[PDB]
């Protein structure tokens, strides 16, 4: 999440695909 | 908090407004 940003939703941009986010908040709530 | 930077204080700027900053780490830190 800090290397990227969130705008919009993937039901418009053409040839996009999935992948998974390593939010740095999670693993720091969980230590 | 991701999209400002903060520095110096609110007395020095000239023209300055007041409003609300949205902090990822509350609604995380809550949930």
């Amino acid at each position: 999440t800090d290397n990227t940003f969130v705008s919009g939703n993937c039901d418009v941009v053409i040839g996009i695909v999935n992948n998974t986010v390593y939010d740095p908040l999670q693993p720091e709530l969980d230590s």
